[PDB]
DNA sequence: GGCTTCATCCTG
DNA sequence: CCAGGAGAAGCC
């Protein structure tokens, strides 16, 4: 799960306990456990989501950092259920009514105030795709920065220092939305080209964002090898790139 | 810039 | 069943 992905589930979240008085913490870490007696009676005053990273906001100044990584997932429950599940549970935030489960994940953390701003990740992340405030002009500034002009595309848009929530499956939706293939670099792209990038940069994040769980939002090209691109008809292919698999159409990424 | 590595879950 | 496959940092 990436950006929009971790979004949906942030906004679950909320809607969950978002201003109720927390029942009952519980951690699975060891070194989080003292945090338990310390956030009953407290509540979670927003999520907040920077990419992939989930800061769980509390009303006693305490951030729950966590980041789901391949495996990670929420999970929101009548208080006192616990559907029936192989994996192991992490965190439980619990209210009267809604409580929410985080499993699989292995980085957690409780952050003081100025962690969330010199926390290794955090520190480092761009601006999130999601961010309304973020505009393609922004983007495309980035885009033609020294600090990213020459980076391939392949390795750049998967980079959380470039923007923060773009993943694999946006990295080649992104790419094949706008026909290129991941080896360019933003300074070798014509000024339409250029601009066209920095749109969907934000435009199929946000899509994916407002439709992937529900015109709705559909992979072009991921884990579609064999199929035939919709846009021209030829092969979808599967190759590596970035260390990560990569899908493409031959016929129009260029 | 290329691994090498960690981490959890699912599949094949 | 066991191995490989599926986000980010580390060590050159
Ligand atoms: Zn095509």
């Amino acid at each position: 799960p990436q950006g929009p992905e971790i979004r949906r589930a942030a906004d679950n979240l909320e809607a969950a306990i978002k201003g109720k008085p927390l029942t009952d913490v519980w951690f699975a870490f060891p070194q989080l456990k003292t945090y338990q007696s310390q956030l009953i009676g407290q509540h979670v005053t927003h999520v907040e989501t920077r990419g992939k990273a989930l800061l769980t906001h509390f009303s006693n100044d305490l951030t729950l950092y966590s980041h789901n990584q391949l495996y990670g997932v929420w999970r929101v429950v009548d208080t006192g259920e616990e559907p029936q599940t192989t994996r192991v549970l992490r965190v439980k935030l619990q209210t009267a009514d809604k409580t929410i489960l985080l499993y699989s994940a292995s980085d957690i953390e409780m952050l003081r105030p100025e962690q969330l701003t010199t926390h290794p990740f955090l520190q480092r992340v761009g601006p999130d795709v999601l961010d309304p405030n973020l505009t393609p002009e922004v983007v495309k500034e980035r885009l033609l920065s020294p600090r990213f002009r020459n980076r391939q595309f392949a390795g750049l848009l998967l980079d959380q220092a470039f923007l923060a929530g773009l993943g694999n499956y946006l990295r080649v939706e992104i790419l094949w939305q706008v026909g290129l293939t991941g080896n360019h670099k933003a300074k070798d792209l014509n000024a339409a080209q250029l601009d066209a990038l920095a749109h969907a940069l934000l435009e199929i994040p946000r899509f994916s964002y407002a439709t992937r769980g529900q015109a709705l939002f559909r992979f072009k090209v991921f884990h579609r090898d064999g199929e035939p691109c919709e846009r021209c008809g030829s092969i979808i292919e599967k190759t590596t790139l970035s260390s990560r698999p990569f899908y493409w159409c031959p016929g129009c990424q260029h």
